[PDB]
């Protein structure tokens, strides 16, 4: 369970057209149909989408699976993460 307040800014920055692309990319990894992908998958998705993976976010990303054991991010989080990474990337 994530925080959808983060989703608000994500939808403000990312256009529906962008959200749609990230949704499709996310779905590619969510073959389970749970709306949640592996934490480390974020880096892979970002890379193929030409999105620079921020080192700080990646630190936080690896910590997700590090502290929880099996880190999984929901589509909502994924969108916000893409935002954080692109925002931090100068």
């Amino acid at each position: 369970a994530s925080m959808s307040d983060e989703q608000a800014e994500a939808r403000a920055f990312l256009s529906e057209e962008m959200i749609a692309e990230f949704k499709a990319a996310f779905d590619m990894f969510d073959a389970d149909g749970g709306g949640e992908i592996s934490a480390k998958a974020f880096g892979t998705v970002a890379r193929m989408n030409n999105v620079p993976v921020d080192p700080r976010v990646q630190e936080y990303v690896k910590r997700l699976t590090d502290q929880d054991g099996s880190g999984t991010i929901s589509f909502e989080e994924f969108l916000v993460l893409m935002v954080k990474s692109m925002k931090q990337d100068a």
